[PDB]
């Protein structure tokens, strides 16, 4: 049975055939046609705060390195050097002044140039043999990339999202802290477990403490208490309503945390007392965004958490949260890093035992594709509609 | 060269090219026409004593659960959530009211139905939704499933055993003690160590104190001194005598243990003093009993012990040695754990050796067929005629 | 794209398109054609001093066995049982008396031949199922083997050799220290690696104390310099000058170290005070040998290294390196451990990192061939050419 076959067959309302999740082919075609083709989100602009700043990051076999000029920008490039191929940047991140190959010491200007190359012959021409460089947009204090030469459209996404985003000053954050793990199960059942919270009441103790089990937030006709939320939030003067992608990519709403709640907290309190960003009333509760395929975000009035998905394996994919803060704020003065965190790492450390048990059931020959339900799982289905359009369009001869 | 090919040109008194061993594409075709369409020994009735009792287990990549239910039935199923496939049980045993699956709390009675699904939608039938049976056969004590739609037949030789297993109360049972191994070496491999003899003198101090060097022991024509004991068996109403599958399937028989030896013990003594079955004489000896591709047995006057042989991999094969005494025996009283178990414990670490260093020698690509010795390896001979033959069958269009 | 289609486009002056040194398909072909049909180093002939002594080594998936037999030959076999195939020797080395299978005994004379099988009835002709040979010879001291049973000649190179190598009187030597790594790149990024001094100055600053930075050197037209050099060695009966293979598999050549050093010690003095063979003068330098695919070599005045290359995996390498010293050279007393090994395991260690982070970046889809530096690298391009001519003629119906 081909994939075409299968793709042909395959019915909205359902979960996925076997392969999808656990097949070297399917995996290989997720990664071409997917990971390779869409925009990403990489990284915190504030990661790059000084010139010279560098991050790195895998992107399925790809070694990106991603680094602020000396004229400010902030630019990516492939981290394989044009000489015979090593890693330039080998930290996660760190600052340099120029990109030196540690190997025989190819240097690079923080634009890719080759500006230096040891004794290659009067035939040599540099010209030929700078960094390649990376498509990059910065989302507001976001940094995406995109792997293909011929990128999709990102403008339509970013005009959409600046008005939610740029509330949030995330040029002025830092990083509080990262947490970055492996969760044994396909990118897809990563994100099917995101797109409902079918399984929350359940499995998120600290998490339900503060963020609404109601279908219409975690997942994909806006009720009267919803759209009065939307109201207190765009009377202050902060984008709230729902925004859904024409092709079902990104979505962004900024939705109302349980009763009383403020924040991702034990208590529900604020994490932080100097808020990152300009968001108003104090509870108008936390902004999604999410853009298929790599990432979920929750930015909140005191402070904001990215979540990057990337595939690993058929059957492991990386989740990697990161906390952003004010960058004025003090760790032990404005906010506590245990009460900043607890409960997400909670959250994720949850999710991943799910996702894995997931995967493990549906590793069996017998497991066959169920019914999704649809008032607690259209977000699930909306994900899984936008995957395998995504897959036929890539398929198209 | 075809596997065709390979299988055509086999002899039968040589141990099998090397990808019968090695190669991917022979385990594939090992699980899928001969573990995933046989029957299979899984564990003993007794580790299900009360309702709601269950234990999980892994054939190839197949998830089984084994449940004792409501009406004292004990039944198996697929362990993997008709929602989203994810594994019901994930704990190797427990007991349950219900099956309720950790994701979303689709909750199954003890047999399989679907009793509960949160918001599903009108359209949504249960009855489509319940849990995918395991074919399931207790032969006495000893639960045996069937991942084939169309099992084989288990009556021919459930009928022929009953008579040598009822004489030891299995269903009277208690598990004592569970050994879980993985040794480094192809499941075929496992086997032709398990059948034959021919490396016991040399490999198994412990175990030669009370199990006979004789081939026709070990092995696959009866002895007079060897006819002798069926007979005082028998006189004495415990079934004794050969009985081999007319496809060579399985084989029991009561042989005789060496001189004075009771059971297998470092001193030759009975390990437990409250016997598990009405055994008799004595110095019955050991009733074996194999039962191709899941299983060998001892089941001594005293005690029992179920060996169980699992695929993990080309070059990976799980052993659970299972060993068994009366409900009652109380350890520390009625029997030592250490005094009960050593023999073969040792005696396993010494064949996991044994089979991975044999397993190292074939990956050789200089490997070839050897024969092997008609007088101490005929049972070896026997077990690799069914595994071909088994294999020619399914193969056939 | 082909393997063919890919050598027919493949230009000198860069190095490989991704797939060789990433694809299994390359190394299967580079164990089948490479590998598997050429000469080999495997270990000083002095680590097998008395008859009975035996080494084994993996070569690919071969399982090899060395030993020193009765009438003081030294014979390689594939060191799989001719019966059920497992290894015979499992230790890295050790003594026997004779070559006894550990599974059933079957007991081999250390030529080979099967003298006792147990039980194999009346039609065994052992004669027909004694160990196989593996064809092996022995230059100067250093035991080479060949898996293929037609090889190639080794002895147009060992004729070339032996008059730089007998001055080393290699036959007397002991091994003062052995050290196995894996190298996670493909075997020919340690080749590569290995045949160029380009990223010397700025990673090896041990080796630099003493090891020219001369391309001329350690690379691949006599400089007046260092013909004197060549001068003075062979004036003293020290046979030094260049010479490389018709076909470019094997160079030898005895360089001259940093001025003022004697051998490969921190200190720059020699590391043992009881030299290793007859070299004259003491600052006659080292000589340098390599050998494709299997070896590189350095033997100094004081003592000698050599060094092992062995495919792991498409991107694991086995580099073993032997620290070789007079074997009445006394350690605490004529030399010290540290004081001789510390250079080249830091070396070694070094390397390791380099090649390790040039496959890495070799592995991202962007990566490319580049140009190799003329004047620092035509060691590499040789070494290049010679891998892909040799897969060429391997590959020619
Ligand atoms: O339960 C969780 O953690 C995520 C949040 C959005 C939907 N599910
Ligand atoms: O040696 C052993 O342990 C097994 C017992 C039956 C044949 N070989
Ligand atoms: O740097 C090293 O260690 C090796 C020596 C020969 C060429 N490169
Ligand atoms: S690989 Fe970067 S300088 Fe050689
Ligand atoms: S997977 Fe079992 S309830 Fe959803
Ligand atoms: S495998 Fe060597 S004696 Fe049986
Ligand atoms: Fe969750
Ligand atoms: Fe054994
Ligand atoms: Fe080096």
């Amino acid at each position: 049975t081909s994939i075409h076959q299968r793709l042909d067959r395959r019915l909205s309302g359902f979960s996925l055939e076997q392969p999808f999740y656990t097949s070297p082919e399917v995996y290989a075609l997720d990664l071409q046609h997917i990971f390779y083709k869409q925009w990403l989100y990489a990284v915190p602009v504030c990661q790059l705060a000084k010139a010279g700043s560098y991050t790195t990051l895998r992107v399925g076999a790809y070694e990106v390195v991603i680094v602020r000029s000396r004229d400010g920008e902030v630019r990516a490039f492939h981290n394989s050097c044009r000489h015979r191929g090593s890693l330039i940047c080998k930290a996660r991140q760190g600052q340099v002044a120029k990109l030196v190959c540690p190997y025989h010491q190819w240097t690079y200007e923080l634009d890719g140039k080759l500006i230096w190359a040891n004794d290659m012959g009067p035939d040599f021409d540099a010209s030929k043999y700078g960094l390649k460089p990376v498509n990059l947009r910065n989302l507001d204090g976001l940094i995406y990339i995109c792997l293909s030469d011929t990128p999709p459209d990102f403008q339509t996404f970013a005009q959409l999202a600046r008005p939610y985003l740029e509330v949030h000053d995330l040029k002025d954050a830092k990083v509080a802290f990262t947490s970055t793990i492996i969760e044994k199960g396909n990118w897809k059942l990563v994100w099917e477990n995101n797109r409902e919270c079918y399984h929350c009441s359940s499995n998120h103790p600290a998490l339900c403490r503060s963020f609404p089990l109601d279908p219409e937030v975690a997942g994909v006709g806006v009720s009267k208490k919803l759209q009065a939320h939307f109201d207190r939030c765009e009377a202050a003067g902060t984008p709230a309503q729902f925004v859904l992608a024409g092709d079902g990519q990104y979505r962004l709403a900024r939705m109302p945390l349980q009763e009383k709640a403020l924040s991702y907290t034990m208590d529900g309190k604020a994490a932080v007392s100097r808020h990152l960003g300009r968001v108003a009333p104090p509870d108008a509760g936390t902004l999604l965004m999410f853009h298929y395929p790599s990432t979920w975000n929750h930015f909140l009035p005191d402070h904001s958490l990215t979540f990057r998905v990337m595939p690993i394996s058929p059957t492991e994919t990386e989740v990697t949260t990161t906390w952003l803060v004010h960058k004025d704020a003090v760790e032990g003065v404005d906010y506590d890093l245990k009460r900043l965190t607890e409960v997400w790492i909670a959250t994720n450390d949850e999710d991943r035992e799910i996702v894995e048990t997931n995967q493990q059931g549906i590793l069996s020959p017998a497991y066959v594709p169920g019914p999704y339900s649809p008032g607690q799982e259209s977000g699930v289905m909306q994900f899984v509609d936008w995957y395998a359009a995504s897959l036929e369009r890539a398929l198209a001869p």
